């Protein structure tokens, strides 16, 4: 009989067998009967180390036994293993020469949040966004078949990630080319006939915590040919009672302010829905992260979780707007990249009335560059019809959400993870004038044109220089009249945005100055042209020069 | 049935069926004769204007049955892609407007909300119909309106991920909607499993069976799925015999296409490099991988209408040391942006993107315009971004991007070029260096792409310098620094949105170095250019020689 734990170890547990299984080859030197003892130990170590660093929690616990069985049966790293999303791959990392590096997990210069090709030869594909594993593993198998290399290709994909359209495309295509690969459905939330129809050989469901059945099944399927589909059933949080009971809260943990911007949005969504029965709320499977929680309890008939289906979320919004409803698509900047065609082709080309509440805009911290919201100003502002907005604090977020909502056409409001300066929030629901900035400080000589939440750091810098500071509010349409005035009365314009400099809000200013032959010097601050390694957000901002110290240095260095 | 009528057919029944309301006043016994009349009119008018041909022939009877049975426009009909909707337009107050089809200020290529209350959703890209019809159906329920929602989708469109996403969600919410699969590759278990009530397959040209089935299903509840089977080109033997050829025709009565320059390059490079792999999301003919697919069938991959899987498939292949080339139109690469960023660029994996239909594309209009790829790609770290100016440069820059170890893109337009000679070698050029084509005095034209010939006609008039920039990323920074100091105005030219484009790459560099020279950015404007001939669209945008010269002379004054 399995035991269940209710507490996290505060001290390094004794794992004498896990320590002999530091790599897959050493693991495969062990005996089948020891494997369940190895599992208990790895589970114990996993609880301990995540309690030490924080990180993802419940999903890894669900795949302890599956991960053991895969590295025992398959000749890794020669056999290719692709983890979908990778938040469940801490056990993987533990078994692939990183056990004693777990203490550096998610810290600057330590192990990254997900499998990462640069991090280890045992990581075949950098993941983070979901549902890429089947496609990636198909690519690997097609290439290995052509090269004659006789390696296996295995994709482990959760039942959630299977809701994405790109997973369906890969399953179809793999059948097309009769690829020799294995898809393991890690299902933890009449299964078989669908996958048989799509041309796969379906096996299961089997118990994903039964190591003897897992090993024998995988042994049998390892050398089967053609597209193989193994359906495994797991318990999220398995072995830790709190996580078993509340898998949502234990999806991640912290190691043992004002409101979050997502909470300011969530409150706005409720308040406007109480005033306006037209409002509909849409999320591609991120209710807790984007924080539609209270909204979905209060307005269940007007809340739509479309699963991991960004593309359908946006075109669905377009159809609702066609009937005069007022959809709000809640979506992180990094995940909106996957619905760009629907946004352009179905919303923008038709000028449809859809609001995009873009959370996690800018650097996102420990999750690193796979999740960075670095590009949405650049990829949205080039799209005709888009209203593009950058609130600088909690009050501005509520106001710009109202403005884009009420605007008759497509609008984007972008904001970062975390909390803000904690300024007062006007409880009313009124918009602001579209295309007009707010002068937050009258100065001289240097003008800081701020798009977004670096305003408070720019205010610190302006004090030393007696600079003008504008809270721009709008990337598109730009406050051209204000920029024109500032360009004639100042000797230097300085743009500041938590977005790539290339194609960004500062370049809209640059484009405006050029069209009118305004000759004023321009300094664009923002995110550089490389992928910023995972660290604390404050650490990442400092790296990019977007704290007061970096901005002052950049302005000072230009003027000297 | 053998010849496109060259004079207007007699269609007394059709002329009584100018709107769906009048259609529904006819008798079922009249409907087969209407369809014969509708088919001959369709034949006639598309022979006078050009346009899509074969798919609409396939839905003559289906369109009649839909509008006969459903109370359109109040009931919502959504056509996937829309190239099959010419029957639909003929029956929705536009029959006598069909002579303007695909001409400037005439009917658009596709259903378009701004055009007609009968068009529920502007389409062009594929596989959007189910998502849109579902949002309409959810809205109608919340509003307590009792209208129907119908999506017509082809079998190809169903290969796209977003159509699967919409089928699952429609089942999840138990939407009252009808999906009609217009299957013209000739044909249930799958759709039942996904939560749908499956009926069919039925003969999509048997009007009696169509009207009866649709009536029955019209008032069933929940997600309903009707499988109809149609013949591509039905009723016109040339088109039934060559559906690829008769997908679209020109009206009745000199250099290689750029896509064929690409296709020759792909074969030539594949002969040299066993590692090369060619991927297309269902556009073998359009991107021109025809000869490649015949000579290298084991290294050619058509993933269906599946841009997302295409790009991540390539990333996997590049992980094992193979050399994938992703052939994809600019407008369609929009749908795989995330895979390019997350799976390719973040990993700096060695994948070449051959981006066709870059710029304006003519009569298909703004749904297919390649207006944005320079803006959405150049902001992505790691990307090599190139803009060839003619046939020879396309070949050279593909070789440049292919030899590069890393993510690379080469964008080129539909149509043909200035027809300059083409070096048959496969040699690269130096990454990040432009080429001065002409030395002049007071203006410098920094040209990213195929407007170079037009710029060259203007450079004479103004005695201007002209640079073939070749690269957007990395920019030839030193050459720009030199031109900034020796000229009174820099002019950037690109067949891309000005906002965020290659002109803006130049501006960013100038601003970062304190170079204060004046900068005029020419390119595509910040609206959707209405369908017209390519030359008319380019003229509208100022990107012909005359428009480039007027723009420059204006600024100097
Ligand atoms: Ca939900
Ligand atoms: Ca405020
Ligand atoms: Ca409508
Ligand atoms: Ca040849
Ligand atoms: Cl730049
Ligand atoms: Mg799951
Ligand atoms: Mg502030
Ligand atoms: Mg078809
Ligand atoms: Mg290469
Ligand atoms: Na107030
Ligand atoms: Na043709």
């Amino acid at each position: 009989m399995p035991k269940t734990l209710h507490e996290i170890p505060r001290e390094r547990p004794a794992t004498p067998l896990l320590d002999r299984a530091s790599s897959p080859a050493e693991l495969r030197r062990l005996g089948e009967a020891d494997l369940e003892t190895l599992a208990d130990e790895l589970r114990q170590y996993l609880l301990y180390t995540v309690g030490q660093t924080g990180g993802h929690f419940g999903a890894g616990l669900g795949v302890v036994e599956l991960t053991i069985a895969l590295h025992y049966v398959f000749d890794t790293p020669d056999d290719r293993l692709v983890w979908d999303v990778g938040h469940q791959a801490y056990p993987h990392k533990i078994l692939t020469e990183r056990r004693e590096l777990m203490g550096t997990l998610r810290q600057k210069n330590g192990l990254a949040a997900f499998p990462r090709r640069a991090e280890s030869e045992y990581d075949t594909f950098g993941v983070g966004h979901s549902s890429t594993s089947i496609s990636a593993a198909l690519g690997m198998a097609i290439a290995a078949r052509l090269q004659g290399k006789e390696r296996k290709s295995v994709a482990v994909i959760g039942d959630g990630a299977l809701t994405a359209g790109m997973a369906f495309e890969a399953l179809n295509h793999a059948s097309e080319v009769d690829a020799d690969m294995l898809v393991i459905l890690n299902d933890n939330d009449g299964p078989g006939t669908l996958f048989e129809e799509l041309g796969w050989n379906y096996i299961g469901p089997i118990d994903g915590h039964d190591l003897p059945t897992l090993v024998a099944t995988l042994r049998n399927m390892r050398d089967m040919k053609g597209p193989q589909f193994l359906h495994v059933v797991t318990k999220k949080g398995k072995g830790f009672a709190p996580a078993e009971l509340d898998p949502i809260g234990y999806h991640a943990i912290t190691k043992l302010g004002g409101p979050k911007y997502s909470s300011v949005f969530g409150q706005w969504l409720c308040d406007m829905a109480a005033q306006d029965a037209r409002l509909l709320g849409i999320t591609p499977a991120m209710k807790e992260g984007s924080d539609l929680v209270a909204f979905s309890e209060r307005y269940p008939e007007r809340y739509f979780d479309v699963a991991i289906a960004e593309q359908h979320a946006v075109t669905l919004a377009a159809g609702m707007a066609c009937e005069g409803m007022k959809p709000v698509v809640a979506i992180y900047s990094t995940f909106l990249q996957r619905a760009y065609d629907q946004l352009i082709h179905d919303v923008a080309v038709q000028h449809l009335d859809v609001l995009f509440a873009i959370d996690r805009a800018g650097l996102v911290g420990e999750d690193g560059p796979t999740h960075a919201g670095s590009f949405d100003i650049s990829y949205l502002r080039c799209i005709p019809g888009m209203l593009v907005m950058t609130p600088s604090d909690e009050d501005e977020l509520r106001k710009l959400l109202t403005t884009g909502y009420l605007f008759d056409g497509p609008a984007a409001v972008r904001y970062p993870r975390g909390s803000g300066p904690n300024h007062p929030i006007d409880p009313d629901l009124q918009p602001v004038e579209i295309g007009k900035g707010v002068v937050r400080r009258r100065g001289g000589r240097v003008a800081l044109l701020v798009f977004g939440v670096q305003l408070a750091e720019a205010m610190k810098v302006a004090e030393s220089l007696d600079a003008t500071v504008v809270d721009m509010r709008f990337v598109k349409p730009l406050d051209e009249a204000l920029v024109r005035e500032l360009a004639g009365s100042h000797e230097l314009l300085v743009t500041i945005e938590e977005n790539a400099v290339m194609g960004g809000a500062g370049s809209a200013v640059g484009e405006f100055l050029a069209s009118e032959g305004l000759e004023v010097p321009l300094l664009q601050l923002g995110l550089p042209d490389y992928y910023v390694e995972h660290a604390k957000p404050s650490e990442m901002l400092a790296e990019c020069g977007l704290d007061a110290a970096g901005i002052e240095k950049a302005v000072r260095q230009r003027l000297d």
